[PDB]
């Protein structure tokens, strides 16, 4: 271990810009060093997996749902006690939701009305439990597929409900906790047709009075794509819809190009530099738009915790702190942005 407790706090450095957050697993809440790091640098956390439907759901009775809240309570209480925000992540997603959720006791797919009724109870029960304690929810995650002509992912949600599951999720979440800021969250927001679909969906929801307050740009990006100016275009277009704030929700930056045969066992110094410069430019840009960009969260505490390593099966260095907790070139560039 080599954490440096003397260096500038990220979140304090960004005091007058925006909240700076971190995604962590449950183990981090009760690890002495992880905990100290989180509280030194961050004034928002997101539960990496522990507030998703597969983690909250225990099962069904003939008429309702049963839940397991004790780990998620630990997350929301951590945030309450240390006076930092917690973004709830996430209420409606095609991933990380049990297959039995879309089915009755007998395993038969639920009808539209029955699935919607189950969504409403779910959102009432989860959002209701944490009323007042969660500054922002990712209500709907990754509902857009730019390869479809109507722009909608053909998930079970969509197959069963058509697109009205989206708007209804926001309605019910806003009923269960009217002071939470509710987000539509997605990745690849710089893909041209995807950005358009996301923009039209949210504009249309807003036009009709659906209570969406925000777009979450995941920003799982890499050192070579997309450009900072592409990311800025998303921010401009999305925040052009009145009443739509921006959270940068799952920021990270791979050292690889997508689909690359490259494979590193230590990070090339030149890529670590390119990473620093790009992170700096991004954050200089974000400061410019702090009137609409309110919260920026990194998807991991430090590089060895990154989801990328297990997902794509090769070592990677996507964040601001190394495996030993030491500040990377990116950290120094970001504090000076």
């Amino acid at each position: 271990k080599a954490p440096d407790w003397s260096i500038p706090s990220l979140c304090e450095s960004y005091k007058d810009d925006f909240i700076i957050g971190v995604a962590i697993p449950a183990r981090c809440l009760s690890n002495d060093t992880d905990k100290r790091m989180v509280l030194k640098h961050f004034n928002s956390i997101t539960a990496e997996n522990e507030m998703k439907p597969e983690s909250l759901l225990a099962g069904q009775t003939s008429t309702g749902l049963s839940y397991r809240f004790s780990t998620a309570d630990a997350f929301v209480d951590f945030a309450s006690t240390n006076k930092i925000g917690i973004r709830g992540h996430t209420l409606v997603w095609h991933n990380q939701t049990p297959d039995w959720f879309f089915k009755d006791s007998n395993g038969q797919r639920l009808s539209k009305d029955a699935l919607l009724a189950r969504l409403k109870q779910y959102i009432y029960d989860v959002v209701g439990r944490y009323k007042g304690k969660v500054y922002a929810w990712d209500v709907v995650n990754e509902a857009i597929d730019e390869n479809q002509s109507d722009g909608y992912r053909r998930s079970t949600w969509y197959e069963i409900c058509g697109p009205e599951y989206i708007e209804k999720a926001f309605i019910w979440a806003h009923e269960a906790d009217p002071n939470a800021k509710l987000f539509y969250n997605d990745y690849n927001t710089e893909i041209s047709k995807k950005r358009e679909f996301i923009y039209n969906m949210v504009k249309n929801l807003k036009s009709k009075g659906i209570p969406i307050h925000g777009i979450g740009m995941q920003c799982h990006i890499n050192v070579n794509w997309p450009s900072v100016s592409e990311i800025e275009n998303s921010i401009k277009l999305f925040s052009s819809i009145p009443g739509i704030e921006i959270h940068i929700t799952e920021l990270d930056m791979s050292l690889y190009n997508y689909g690359s045969s490259e494979n590193y066992s230590t990070p090339p110094q030149d890529l670590l530099q390119k990473q620093a410069q790009k992170y700096k430019e991004i954050f200089t840009m974000l400061k410019k738009y702090k009137n609409v960009v309110k919260s920026v969260t990194f998807w991991g505490l430090k590089d060895d915790y990154s989801w990328l390593r297990s997902f794509y099966g090769k070592n990677d260095w996507p964040l601001l702190f190394f495996e030993d907790y030491s500040a990377k070139p990116a950290y120094w560039a970001v504090i000076e942005a």
